[PDB]
């Protein structure tokens, strides 16, 4: 008897839902009087499954109404922890621990990627005689990002970027950048939100109307 | 024996399919053979405690691996990474240690519209007209249903083409034009039938300077 993990690492996007698995030998059928499943992370209990039931009282405050153990999977020899709406606090080392005659644990590490991939934009005519426009790009993510404006002819341009803490998601940043430029209908520009360590670029295409 | 007969697998993910066999004592890997195939193409040939990767078919060159730490437990776990629609079919496993026996496992590949890209364009701030867009790929064809925070169905413009990335899939992009203000919430729902399946992104109208 030993627990096995088909996936050692999980990379999961902010706000989405994850299923992290642990597999254990089940020759015949589950004797739920003998079955225990314990999920935790950084010494905080997520799930304690005993005598066929989830002990939700011992569940840590953080995970209330978010985490649960898929029970259809238990019959197959698979203890699947599903957590919904992944925060940046859910980055950590997750211990899964099962006792069924023998008893053994495995580790699973989770990283939470919070990309600047929901990009909002605005294009305004500031002065139609000089055909000066104001382009704007906003997005949210973690950590801080810089905005990089480029034209269709690959010219870097000077934008004005304003980084604040997000009024939606406490831990994320709200990055808004503004480009003033002279241009005409159908010309194409790009704003590119750049995170670092490791580098990651998300880019939206603005079409001047 | 096989705990799971049927696997429903996501497109582009990893799958782990399992065949169990009796193991009273420990593994003499000179005596052990494991063979995995689908449609007479070899996926894995494991012999003398080593993967015989020259017999492997082109299709599975660096994708197919046998989880070696789970051989110790009496369970041959075929793992294939980056699942295409071509991986739908019937997989045979055979193992010979002392005795010999085979099991068949059916695999179906779902390609859900669960990676939804979004963007919000402020068209005219005077009227406060915004242009919300959602796009995704999947199979089969899916409709998009736009709804407001109080769940009224709104009129949209949806465009469906064959995907350029993977031509068997479809690209579904939908745009909604609506007069609205900062912090109002909208939903774009990718729906697909026989059987029904819903995936929805939540779009929040931003505060721009």
């Amino acid at each position: 008897f030993t627990v096995t993990v088909p996936k050692d690492l999980y990379v999961v996007e902010y706000g989405s839902n994850m299923t992290i698995e642990c597999k254990f030998p089940v020759e015949k059928q589950l004797d739920l009087a003998a079955l225990i499943v314990y999920w935790e992370m950084e010494d905080k209990n997520i799930i304690q499954f005993v005598h066929g039931e989830e002990d939700l009282k011992v569940q840590h405050s953080s995970y209330r109404q978010r985490a649960r153990l898929l029970k259809d999977q238990l019959s197959l020899g698979n203890a699947a922890l599903q957590i919904t709406d992944v925060k940046l606090q859910d980055a950590g080392v997750y211990r899964c621990m099962i006792s069924y005659g023998g008893a053994d644990y495995k580790r699973i590490t989770v990283k939470v990627n919070a990309p600047y991939n929901k990009i909002n934009q605005r294009i305004l005519v500031v002065d139609p005689v000089t055909s000066e426009h104001e382009l704007t790009c906003q997005a949210e993510g973690y950590p801080k990002a810089e905005v990089i404006w480029t034209s269709s002819d690959h010219q870097v341009l000077s934008g004005k970027t304003t980084t604040t803490n997000s009024k939606r998601e406490e831990k994320l940043f709200n990055v808004t950048s503004t480009l003033r430029i002279n241009t005409t209908t159908n010309e194409i520009f790009y704003c590119t939100f750049r995170r670092l360590d490791p580098e990651e670029n998300h880019t939206a295409e603005l079409v001047i109307p």
